[PDB]
């Protein structure tokens, strides 16, 4: 099962409590708690990065990437955080993820790219372009 600090990190990332994320990351840095920054929920495979992207907590997303969170982690559905940012139409977060070398080609378990999963016109244009590169 997940460590206590991992449970706290998932919880705070889901709800956007940005200072608690940074406090947990700082404690992980000083090795005062045992926690994987790429931990995954159980009970489904969603990282703190997945959650912060899906629910739009931009400061959390940035501090997680700054601290080295893996950017193409797949949840159970085969979705990346870019899938989740694109699905929920978060323009700024799509750009921030690409900045951190997020692979936009990844096909989820359903057979979709993040482009194919968005309903946003802007984001679909943006990923259309990245797809051409």
């Amino acid at each position: 099962m997940n460590t206590e600090a991992e449970q706290q990190l998932l919880h705070h990332a889901r709800n956007g409590n940005a200072e608690e994320v940074r406090k947990l990351l700082a404690a992980m840095a000083r090795m005062e708690v045992v926690a994987d920054i790429d931990c995954k929920g159980r009970s489904l495979g969603w990282t703190p990065l997945h959650l912060a992207c899906y629910f739009g907590h931009k400061q959390v997303v940035e501090d997680l990437l700054k601290a080295g969170a893996k950017v193409n982690m797949l949840n159970d559905m085969g979705d990346t955080p870019l899938h989740r940012a694109a699905f929920t139409g978060r323009k700024e977060l799509v750009l921030l993820l690409l900045e951190y070398d997020a692979d936009s080609t990844v096909v989820n378990g359903s057979g979709q790219t993040a482009k194919e999963a968005t309903h946003d016109k802007e984001i679909r244009n943006m990923l259309e372009a990245v797809e051409r590169t």
